[PDB]
């Protein structure tokens, strides 16, 4: 599912991701943009061999079982599969645990990249929320 702009801020803010570890909800917005282009199908192997699943891109070294990740974790107790569903309940949970760990929203590379320090309240302006 390619969810619109609006759309995705408000099902994000219904599961409880807006100010989540304080980060506002056009934070969350801004990273799933440039991690999947608002696309929950979204994959991308890594050069390390794991791969990232869904809007937020979340990598199955630490937080999934894709069972092709030798010496990997899975921190979030799911299949990475779960983290490609219509449904974002998944990656919005495992998000927490992520953007939990220590180092905040820094753990998406493109969020710190093309994100952190920017008007991120333009990917909310406008929607009814
Ligand atoms: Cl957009
Ligand atoms: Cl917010
Ligand atoms: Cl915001
Ligand atoms: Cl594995
Ligand atoms: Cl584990
Ligand atoms: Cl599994
Ligand atoms: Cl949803
Ligand atoms: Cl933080
Ligand atoms: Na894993």
């Amino acid at each position: 599912k390619v969810f619109g702009r609006c759309e995705l801020a408000a099902a994000m803010k219904r599961h409880g991701l807006d100010n989540y570890r304080g980060y506002s909800l056009g934070n969350w917005v801004c990273a799933a943009k440039f991690e999947s282009n608002f696309n929950t199908q979204a994959t991308n192997r890594n050069t390390d061999g794991s791969t990232d699943y869904g809007i937020l891109q979340i990598n199955s070294r630490w937080w999934c079982n894709d069972g092709r990740t030798p010496g990997s974790r899975n921190l979030c107790n799911i299949p990475c599969s779960a983290l490609l569903s219509s449904d974002i309940t998944a990656s919005v949970n495992c998000a927490k645990k992520i953007v939990s760990d220590g180092n905040g929203m820094n753990a998406w590379v493109a969020w710190r990249n093309r994100c952190k320090g920017t008007d991120v309240q333009a990917w909310i302006r406008g929607c009814r929320l």
